[PDB]
């Protein structure tokens, strides 16, 4: 298993929606899947690496929900914006932003 640990973020998205993604991780900090509950049901994408580079990654199999965001690892993932396409090509989470919790 590449995977060996994993981080969580909560997000704010437009039209008043949310969603908390769970990402796992490599050993040397890169991403290895996403994953969200959407419709009450868990939905794990793996990196897409067929479409990922070195600006942009992307989450999900063609066909499925597609998690994109910029360039993710240890030190940058927390403060990427993302957005969630649906298997028929609607935003389903659009313009997400991580959560300012500061006091
Ligand atoms: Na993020």
């Amino acid at each position: 298993n590449p995977t060996v640990a994993k981080k969580t973020v909560s997000y704010v998205c437009q039209q008043g929606k949310k969603v908390k993604v769970t990402y796992g991780f490599n050993k040397q900090g890169l991403t290895t899947y996403a994953s969200a509950v959407i419709n009450g049901k868990r939905v794990q994408m793996p990196i897409n690496l067929d479409k990922s580079d070195n600006m942009d990654t992307f989450y999900g199999k063609e066909g499925g929900y597609v998690l994109s965001t910029g360039a993710m690892d240890s030190k940058s993932y927390r403060k990427q914006p993302i957005m969630i396409t649906a298997p028929d090509n609607q935003i389903v989470f659009k313009d997400c932003s991580p959560r300012l919790e500061h006091h």
